[PDB]
C-alpha cells in the first residue's frame, strides 16, 4: 500500500534538514495516512544509512513466567529457520496488590533508566549490553543479538537493542499471566542508553511512550546541527567522533560521517518515526559533549510532524542545566508525570511542554537556517 519503500538516495545533498513531508520520490505528504508510509521509507533509510539491518521477528519466539515476590522473571527464547536460538530474561518489578483490570501499565528501562518511576507503573529491566556489548570500537559484532544472527550481521548495537525489545514485546502479548496491559508500555533509557530507547520508540510501533534522557548526539541531536556545532568551536560529540568511540551505528555510517549532506535523513526524522505516538526527551545544557543546541533544533524540527499531524502536544522536549549528568532534577518531575500521567496511565493530564534555557554555548539556534519546509495540515 505504500509501493516500492525507498531504502537510499543517491544523489541526495543537501546541507540543511531533510524535509519530513517530502517522499524520496518528490511526492508531498497530504494525509495523515500519508504519515504511516513516510515513516516506512525513513526506517529503511535510517537502517541503510547508519542503523543496519533491523531483522523482522524471527520464526521461533517463547515466553514463559515466573514471580518471586514482587519480582517477575520472562524468559524468552528466539530462534531461526536454521535451528539457532538465543535466550535472555528480563525481570519486571510490580507494584504490589491488585492490579487493574487490563494489567499494569509498563516502562522497559534500558538497565534500570535513570527516572523516578510513579508507583503504579511497573518496570522491566532490560539489560541490553548484553543483548549488544558497547565498551568501544572493540565491540563490535558482540552480544547475543549476534549469537544468533552472526557477529558480521550488519545492525548497529542500537539496532539490536530494538530487536530485543521487540521480542520482549512479544513475550508479553504471549504471556497474559504478567499482568501487563501490552496497550500501555513506555521505554526509557539515559545518556547511551537514552539513545538506545529512541531508537527502540522509533522503530517499535507497539511502545505507547518513550522518553530519552540526556541522549546527546546520535539520540536527540541532529548530525548536521552537531557538525555546526563542532566547527564553530563547541566541544560537542559529533558523527565523525562518535563512530570510533562505540558501536551504536552501522559500519556503514563511516562511509557518510564526513559527507553528511549526502545522507537523505537526520535524527528529527528518526524521532518523527514515534509519532503519532507519544514521546517526551530530557536534556542538560551542562555538558556541552551532548550538543545542547543540535537537541533544540533537531526537536524543534521533529515536532512539526506531530504539529502536522494536528497531535503537537503528544510531544515533549525539556532541556535545563544545573544537575550531574542522569542525575534527575526534580524540578522535570512535573514533566515526565504529566506524559506517563496520560500516556500510560490513562489520566486527562495536558502534555504542552516544550521548553529551553537557550544555553547552547557559541552557537545560537536560527530556525531559518535549518528548517526549510512549512508545515502542512494534514488531512
Ligand atoms: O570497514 C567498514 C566496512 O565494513 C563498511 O562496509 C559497508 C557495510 O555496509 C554496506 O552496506 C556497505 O556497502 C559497505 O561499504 O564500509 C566502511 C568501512 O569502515
Ligand atoms: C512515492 O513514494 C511513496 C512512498 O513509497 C509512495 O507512497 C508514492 O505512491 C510514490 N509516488 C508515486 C507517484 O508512485
Amino acid at each position: 500500500a505504500c509501493g516500492a519503500i525507498a531504502s537510499t538516495v543517491p544523489n541526495y545533498n543537501n546541507a540543511k534538514l531533510p524535509d519530513p513531508f517530502t517522499f524520496a520520490n518528490g511526492t508531498a505528504l497530504r494525509t495523515k495516512a500519508d504519515w504511516s508510509c513516510r515513516r516506512a521509507e525513513i526506517s529503511a533509510l535510517i537502517q541503510n544509512y547508519e542503523a543496519g539491518t533491523l531483522p523482522p521477528k524471527p520464526p521461533v519466539v517463547t515466553a514463559s513466567f515466573s514471580k518471586s515476590g514482587n519480582t517477575g522473571t520472562l524468559a524468552i527464547t528466539a530462534g531461526l529457520s536454521n535451528s539457532q536460538t538465543i535466550k535472555f530474561s528480563p525481570t519486571i518489578s510490580y507494584p504490589s496488590g491488585t492490579p487493574p483490570a487490563n494489567g499494569w501499565p509498563l516502562i522497559i528501562a534500558y538497565e534500570g533508566g535513570s527516572i523516578p518511576i510513579p508507583a503504579g507503573v511497573a518496570t522491566l529491566t532490560y539489560s541490553n549490553s548484553d543483548m549488544a556489548q558497547q565498551n568501544s570500537a572493540s565491540s563490535r559484532g558482540q552480544g547475543l543479538f549476534y549469537q544468533l544472527y552472526g557477529s558480521t550481521h550488519s545492525a548497529s548495537a542500537m539496532t539490536a537493542w530494538v530487536w530485543g525489545v521487540s521480542r520482549i514485546i512479544d513475550a508479553l502479548e504471549m504471556t497474559p499471566t504478567a499482568q501487563i496491559n501490552t496497550q500501555r508500555i513506555g521505554v526509557t533509557g539515559c545518556a547511551r542508553d537514552g539513545k538506545g530507547a529512541l531508537m527502540a520508540g522509533a522503530f517499535e510501533e507497539r511502545i505507547a511512550l518513550t522518553i530519552p534522557q540526556e541522549s546527546g548526539s546520535g539520540g536527540d541531536a541532529c548530525w548536521r546541527l552537531s557538525k555546526y556545532e563542532i566547527d564553530n568551536g563547541n566541544q560537542v560529540q559529533d558523527a565523525v567522533e562518535i563512530v570510533g568511540e562505540n558501536v551504536w551505528f552501522s559500519t556503514n555510517f563511516n562511509n557518510y560521517v564526513q559527507k553528511l549532506p549526502t545522507v537523505p535523513e537526520d535524527h528529527h526524522l528518526l524521532a518523527a518515526m514515534v509519532a503519532p505516538r507519544a514521546m517526551i526527551s530530557f536534556e542538560n545544557t551542562d555538558y556541552l559533549w551532548l550538543s545542547p543546541m543540535s537537541s533544540f533544533g533537531c526537536m524543534t524540527a521533529a515536532h512539526t510532524v506531530w504539529q502536522g499531524l494536528g497531535i503537537a502536544d503528544s510531544h515533549g522536549f525539556a532541556q535545563v542545566g544545573g544537575h550531574a549528568h542522569c542525575a534527575w532534577p526534580s524540578s522535570l518531575t512535573p514533566q515526565l508525570n504529566a506524559f506517563i500521567n496520560r500516556f500510560l496511565l490513562d489520566q486527562s493530564a495536558t502534555t504542552n511542554v516544550f521548553t529551553t534555557n537557550n544555553q547552547f554555548g557559541k552557537v545560537q539556534w536560527n530556525a531559518a537556517n535549518w528548517i526549510t519546509w512549512t508545515t502542512p495540515t494534514l488531512t
